[PDB]
């Protein structure tokens, strides 16, 4: 004997837990992998939030100090979400994403019995190899025009009330309040109608949007648009959500297929109009 390596061998690469010192690299991987033409700071702030939500959730793949690939797992009580998968285009299609995902699953299986995600066209085939099954599509729409229609009765609140925690638990099927909180530390606005619905507005995005009726969801969405919301990701199985957004003359941006490994989570998707993020569920 001679050389002593205390990790599995995988193509001469190093895969390890990310820390906040790795934010710039994560951002670079993401912008490469997703061909993101937007401003950098946008991604940096999003990833700072992700590491607050799950400090030990991010795996990074390195080929000799060059950052090549990443992915994340976010834990709730009954399920975890895998999101933010990305391998730099020069390094794609040689098994790196598959390996990062394997490792994430390994971590997830010890803690929870259901793992879910929102799959793009490139990812879909990877996740299917691990026996992920289709749930329903989650469709990203851009809201183009302001409806000529006033609303009254929607307020922004600085602390999450218990009734919001309860209606979100019902919509999502789990506890993700720490995610809402992390976004609100960065300026995200919590809009509430009556005690029957809420929406979270962060940058140009509303998510989640949860409402006991289409009329309450509409009130929130109109006020969100006024506060700069231009995008919403709708679960395609909420029949009222697609009809709701039509008054904004929406433009479809992209869709994913939500997928699951393990047992179905009881969720109330009829009240669930806008998912939080493809990364988080
Ligand atoms: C999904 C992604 C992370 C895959 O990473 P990767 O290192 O290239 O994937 P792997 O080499 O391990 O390939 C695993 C499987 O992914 C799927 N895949 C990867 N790239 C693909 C693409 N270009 N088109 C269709 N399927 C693709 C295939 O099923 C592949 O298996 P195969 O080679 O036997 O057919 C992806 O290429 C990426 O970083 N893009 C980012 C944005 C995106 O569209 N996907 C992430 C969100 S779900």
């Amino acid at each position: 004997h001679h050389h002593h390596h205390e990790n599995l061998y995988f193509q001469g690469m190093i895969i390890r837990y990310a820390t906040p010192d790795d934010i710039e690299d994560m951002v670079s991987i993401f912008i490469d992998a997703y061909n993101f033409p937007g401003p950098r700071e946008s991604v940096k702030s999003s990833f700072e939030i992700s590491l607050e939500v799950q400090p030990d959730g991010c795996l990074l793949a390195f080929l000799k100090d060059e950052p090549v690939g990443m992915g994340c797992i976010f834990f709730y009580n009954k399920q975890a979400w895998i999101g933010l998968m990305g391998v730099k285009k020069a390094y794609q299609r040689r098994g790196i994403g598959t390996e990062v995902f394997r490792r994430l699953l390994e971590i997830g299986r010890r803690k929870v019995d259901t793992i879910r995600l929102d799959a793009s066209s490139q990812g879909y085939g990877l996740y299917k190899k691990f026996k992920f099954v289709d749930e329903y599509r989650t469709v990203r729409y851009e809201l183009m025009e302001r409806p000529i229609k006033r609303v009254e009765g929607v307020v922004e609140v600085n602390k999450i009330p218990n009734w919001v925690k309860e209606i979100d638990k019902k919509a999502f099927g789990d506890d993700r309040i720490r995610v809402l909180e992390a976004y609100m530390r960065r300026g995200a606005r919590l809009l509430c109608a009556e005690n029957e619905g809420f929406g979270l507005v962060y940058r140009g995005k509303i998510g989640p949007l949860v409402a006991d009726s289409p009329r309450v969801a509409e009130k929130i969405l109109l006020k969100a648009f006024q506060l700069g919301a231009r995008e919403i990701i709708i679960p395609e199985v909420n029949k009222d959500a697609l009809e709701l957004i039509k008054i904004f003359k929406p433009s479809q941006v992209t869709s994913c297929m939500r997928m699951r490994l393990g047992s179905k989570i009881e969720e109330k998707v009829d009240i669930y109009y806008g998912i939080l993020a493809y990364a988080k569920g």
